[PDB]
């Protein structure tokens, strides 16, 4: 009925909007912990593809999923939505600051080796490009604006369609 | 200057449709590559601003006179305005007062607008849609160092298909009304 | 044709030196954009060269007479020539003695190439370098699918630095023969 | 004194390259094996690199090697050089089904997925780009050419610094 499929950069927020989501619509919110712990029955990544595949296609429940390639692997099921949450360099750094106890320097290396591994687990996967526009509905840059005001543009999109 | 509303978009997406309902509902011009060909067609220009010192390099001066003039009306004469495409997002950087915004759409979607707007078929709709494209990402990404269509370059990227026009321009609104 | 060398180049790299190195020793015409805006200035056009078809896609004119050139002097009178640019390793795909080529160097030795090739200082032979690539990438990436610069759109790559103009210009030459 | 870093599509004739190049010097051929045996004294990698970065800057020993990063690792190092080699479509895919003893539709799966796995290792660790010219002194697509013609032309390379 309603899938959600988020990407982030590290450190935007894009856990806060996932779970505001789930919160809103009051389904699953479904991440690689629980995946990780959910499909020991790149080997790995097989099983929780076909995971979220059960879920969105045979069993047909809703669900909010952050990363796990998920747009791209539950491309033809016409019930989700994709956003991709960005934010400003200054926001990012104090939530990750703030988040796991460490300095400036070390905030921004955290950010970009995230980053990086992000890009590359799903580039690797999907022909898609990881941050680029076209591979979702809809990316907010949180920064300018706050993680309700993001999750309600996303409300707004999904409740419009 | 107080609302400036920078749109990039995919050729056939509503993109010009979003600028317009824009403009219209903050009541500020919409310009546009047309008519920055018009108003912008008549040594201190080192503002830091990356697309004018690069289009400076020796080796369009049309395109710095367009930079200016958007750089003018936002900063020196406060204006509010909608730009369409122009590297206008890059150009007005430093204003806090930007918001910007890329409109994209599926292929159905896009296709349809298309041949619906250029009397085409679907194989014409199709080529003229990646053409256009390239040619606006070459004219963005040789000014900018930014990528044309990176969610990174913009604040906003929505994609028109599951969702019409009006839902994608109520939901820049919001965005803008709410910062 | 029976030899055919196309060559890509980064600014100050020392490509045209090669290029014209090759066509002396061979004892074959060199052909660059300057002498295609000569004689390439004066329907049938679907031979399904990409840059071409895409062309023509509706929305230069220079740029298909000077592909036509070029694919004429090719395919057509099979004459021997060294081609800079002009995407004429795209343009010459399909005919097996076309061999590409593309040369680079590192900064030093392209800036200083530069500088004393335009009279010019570091600051400007460095962004002399990075507009002219931007401008040739630019050119390159319009009309084909491959990338400018990219390994796989050529059959050599060799950088002009560790080695010299005489260096790279052998290793093409043992290339060519030795196919 | 002479270190050559070798990149290759997966069956480009890479390899032979490689291996012809350390017999014509006399001098090893290192490869991912071989570095993954000689140390085990992501975090396997630090060490991989520390390793060649020893062999080279240390130790001033002359070796070949293929993959590893090494042309990013050994980047300062006035004595090496790299090679990136590639292939026509045909030339590797019959190489690739003659070595593996697989068919042409496997042959090409392989190639694709062996080429995105070494593009995102090499891209994950380096900041230039695997596969593009800049990367690297020389790039030779081996299908016009043979393998010994390949050789041939990155010892003229090497021998006329
Ligand atoms: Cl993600
Ligand atoms: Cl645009
Ligand atoms: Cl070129
Ligand atoms: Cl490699």
């Amino acid at each position: 009925q309603i899938i959600i499929a988020i990407g982030r950069e590290f450190g935007s927020g894009g856990h806060l909007v996932a779970k505001k989501l789930a919160e809103h619509y009051n389904i699953p919110l479904y991440s690689k912990e629980l995946l990780d712990e959910v499909a020991k029955d790149q080997d790995i990544a097989i099983r929780q593809f076909n995971f979220i595949r059960k879920k969105a296609n045979e069993e047909k429940e809703s669900f909010v999923i952050v990363g796990r390639c998920a747009e791209e692997i539950l491309s033809d099921n016409p019930n989700m939505i994709s956003a991709f949450i960005l934010g400003d360099k200054d926001t990012k750094t104090k939530r990750v600051m703030e988040r796991e106890g460490v300095d400036e320097k070390t905030a921004l290396n955290m950010m970009k080796k995230m980053d990086k591994m992000r890009k590359v687990y799903h580039n690797f996967y999907c022909e898609s490009k990881w941050g680029d526009s076209r591979t979702y509905d809809i990316c907010i840059k949180i920064g300018k604006v706050d993680v309700d005001t993001a999750t309600d543009m996303i409300i707004k999109y999904i409740d419009s369609r």
